[PDB]
């Protein structure tokens, strides 16, 4: 019985359910039309940044329910609280990292971390001894690879200096707007590789040799954070699935040939097979002239759509308190 679980608000719950599915379905429809027509969202004046920021807390709820133990939490860094620098306020329900680390129950967490303009994924472990975190950044655009040293130290600082930290920049993102969806995907993969990340957490906490987990690593020697400039095999083929540039995927396989024959999904595709299937040629904004035509993988825009599909299905049959919480999260996206 549904009425048993409705607590006398069947009318309110029903309307709020329709309201939430209505939004998810609306976004989904627009994003699907754009993808089906091989159209770049920015050039089409679709504001993905706003749509992603609004749907992201709802995706987190759906994914946490869909995978018990994922324990995905949205977090933000200090600079995300700066109204004058940040590109967007943090998503609804986002917690300040310092506040989270302080009060969080001990356990295993995933996170998407917002700095005000960019989002990364993270795997977090807090217990009596302290907190350890492994950050994977889907973006790797720095010319001089010394800037990553600073990134590693800054994250370690957010978690405090007695927290163990690993920072792994990966060349996945090429577009301006895909950080959120890529980070959510990376977070999910972390839960999928729970054991592998747990093992890395132990090495961090015990100060052992990182090369049991990753191929290239170094100490910042300012905070002691481990900067990982080559995550394989911790960063395996499955974590490279949504690589936007064909050359990023190719270069990765060229550098780690052993990754080229492992199946990345249940249909038994290799990374190269799957990536090739997602290749499209379309105009994108250049950042003279305004637009530039490129060939790249549309895997991320498909993933966004798949995530929405999941989320909507979940909402359609979700219990009333969950509907209530997601409706609220949707409303709260308009407060800052
Ligand atoms: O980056 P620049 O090198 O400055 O411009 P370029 O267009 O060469 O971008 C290089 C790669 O990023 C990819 N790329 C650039 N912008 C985007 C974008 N907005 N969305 C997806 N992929 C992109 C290109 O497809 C290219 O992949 P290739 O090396 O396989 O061709
Ligand atoms: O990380 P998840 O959200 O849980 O999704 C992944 C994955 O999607 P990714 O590309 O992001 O890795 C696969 O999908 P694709 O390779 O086709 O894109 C897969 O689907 P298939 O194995 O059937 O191909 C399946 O999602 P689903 O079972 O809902 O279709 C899967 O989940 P798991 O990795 O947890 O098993």
């Amino acid at each position: 019985a549904p009425a048993g679980r409705q607590a006398g608000q069947q009318a309110t719950v029903d309307r709020l359910r329709t309201q939430v599915t209505g939004f998810l379905s609306g976004a989904l429809g627009k994003l699907q039309a754009l993808s089906a027509q091989n159209m770049d969202p920015e050039l089409a004046q679709f504001r993905v940044l706003d749509v992603d920021r609004a749907i992201m807390p709802l995706l987190i709820v759906a994914e946490n329910a869909r995978n018990p133990g994922l324990n995905l939490v949205p977090l933000h860094m200090d600079m995300a609280e700066d109204e004058e620098v940040r590109t967007q306020p943090p998503m609804a329900g986002s917690r300040h990292i310092a506040e989270f680390v302080a009060s969080a129950r001990p356990g295993r967490y995933r996170a998407v971390i917002d700095d005000g303009s960019h989002t990364r994924a993270a795997d977090i472990r807090k217990d009596a001894s302290g907190t350890s975190v492994i950050v994977v950044d889907p973006l790797r655009k720095e010319k001089d690879e010394s800037a990553y040293v600073d990134y590693a130290d800054n994250v370690n600082m957010e978690f405090g200096e007695h927290a163990k930290c690993a920072f792994i920049p990966v060349d996945i993102q090429k577009s301006f707007f895909d950080a959120r969806i890529l980070s959510l995907s990376l977070a999910l993969k972390m839960h999928d590789k729970d054991d592998a990340f747990a093992a890395f957490h132990e090495t961090l906490r015990n100060g052992g040799d990182p090369s049991h987990h990753v191929s290239r690593a170094q100490q910042t020697e300012e905070l002691g954070a481990t900067l990982v400039l080559d995550g394989a095999p911790l960063v395996d083929a499955r974590m490279m699935k949504h690589g936007q540039a064909a050359s990023s995927v190719s270069r990765y396989l060229g550098n780690h040939p052993e990754q080229s024959t492992v199946p990345v999904n249940k249909r038994n595709e290799t990374l190269g097979e799957r990536t090739t299937r997602h290749l499209v040629k379309r105009k994108v904004r250049n950042r003279s002239g305004e637009t530039k035509e490129i060939t790249f993988s549309n895997s991320v825009e498909q993933k966004r759509i798949a995530l929405l599909n999941r989320a909507a299905s979940y909402v359609n049959s979700a219990p009333p308190p969950v509907v209530m919480r997601m409706a609220k999260l949707l409303q709260d996206s308009l407060l800052d």
